């Protein structure tokens, strides 16, 4: 809004294994916080997936002998978060690539869209949240495409009447996560997605892993056109196509990856390999608070734009963006006149200098410093509504 986004997943499920909660997120250099997500039912009915992460578990300092109905989880150390960093934003997230199959009939009838709106809404008034993100993946033809466009308008409305009542002023935010693939983005309306959303998260990553024939860049710029293997899918082609089909560059934030896709049994970038292998929690992925590993020496292929560790002795490959990449997608991004960053995800991300997201926020300068909001007299928890004081 008056500077560069700079934003992060957190997901819910981060508390448990990963032992990352939001205390530990270096909240000085995010803008938005895309809390990360909620279910959703067939009739549009938003839920927790996780009620014990989002507002019931303790922390060290939440009492149990607090008078009302209280939120503490995630929710209740989000808030605490928002207070001490008056220029970050606390997004609701709805969907991921699980929980997406719902949307088609959320976003089907006028009842259903109310009703996704409504208890969408519900929540976010309820945790001290400001917005909305819907991560529907993928709308899947023109009259998915078409409902879509219905059902962010419809929470739009909502949200400026939520406003009205009880945040007059304020502009709560209502965005997207984005498929950078042509099969997925040719059946959306950008022109519509351009005026009805804040922002646009591009999700410039995932473009090879497992369900690729041969090793590729995970998150390159472009095209390799002396090695294409390495490169079946750009963030460029898609980033033009997005502006030239009427997202406003400046709504544009462009996603990066903390995480590496892992190629097993395999002599470089764009060719043969057996198996994607291990991975820091789920196969094939890999934490790049993990990366480059231990033996493994990190190369650049300099036209497509993309970092790889490579281990000569195990014959490992895993794609993973850099410091380096960080600060050459930021260039990139600026160029183009796009909104900022979006990182997938907290977690993962070193601490101090080699952060991705401290890179970023250095590179980028100027953050967006428009300021959240921390009254919620409408919010059913007692300490929320009273703004933890
Ligand atoms: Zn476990
Ligand atoms: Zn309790
Ligand atoms: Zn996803
Ligand atoms: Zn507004
Ligand atoms: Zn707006
Ligand atoms: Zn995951
Ligand atoms: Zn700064």
């Amino acid at each position: 809004a008056n500077g560069y986004a700079n934003s992060v997943y957190f997901t819910n499920w981060g508390i448990y294994d990963r032992n990352f909660q939001p205390a530990d997120l270096v909240a000085s250099d995010v803008t938005h916080v895309i809390y990360s997500f909620m279910n959703l039912q067939a009739d549009g009915t938003v839920i927790s997936g996780d009620t014990y992460a989002d507002y019931e578990k303790h922390y060290a300092d939440d009492s149990w002998n607090d008078v009302g109905t209280n939120a503490y989880g995630c929710v209740k150390q989000l808030f605490k978060v928002k207070k001490a960093n008056r220029g970050l934003k606390v997004l609701l997230s709805i969907g991921g690539w699980t929980w997406s199959t719902n949307f088609p009939s959320a976003a089907s009838t006028d009842a259903n869209r109310k009703n996704f709106a409504k208890t969408a809404i519900t929540f976010m008034k309820d945790w001290g949240f400001d917005g909305i993100d819907i991560d529907w993946e993928y709308p899947a033809d023109a009259t998915q495409a078409s409902n879509m466009i219905l059902l962010l308008k419809e929470v739009r409305s909502q949200l400026d009447a939520y406003a009205a009542q009880y945040a007059p002023g304020y502009h709560f935010l209502l965005t997207i996560a984005a498929p950078a693939g042509k099969d997925n983005y040719s059946k959306l309306r950008l022109a519509d997605l351009g005026q009805v959303l804040d922002y646009i998260n591009l999700m410039a990553y995932d473009y090879a892993g497992s369900f690729s024939p041969l090793t590729g860049h995970d998150a390159n710029l472009f095209n390799n056109p002396s090695n294409p293997n390495a490169t079946p899918f750009n963030t460029d082609s898609a980033v033009k196509d997005y502006i030239n089909g009427g997202v406003p560059a400046n709504k544009i934030v462009l996603g990066m990856p903390i995480y590496g896709r892992s190629f097993q049994n395999t002599a470089g970038i764009g060719q043969t390999y057996n198996g994607v292998g291990s991975g820091s929690w789920e196969a094939g992925i890999w934490d790049y608070k993990a990366l480059p590993k231990a033996g493994a020496t990190v190369q650049y292929d300099s036209v497509a734009k993309g970092y790889y560790s490579y281990n000569s002795a195990t014959k490992e490959l895993i794609s993973f963006d850099t410091p380096d990449m960080i600060n050459t997608k930021v260039a990139y991004l600026k160029s183009l006149g796009l909104g900022g960053s979006m990182f997938w995800e907290a977690s993962a991300d070193k601490k101090g200098a080699d952060s991705l997201i401290g890179t970023s926020h250095r590179a980028l300068g100027g953050l967006d410093t428009t300021q959240n909001l921390l009254s919620y007299p409408n919010s059913k928890y007692d300490n929320i509504k009273n703004g933890l004081n």
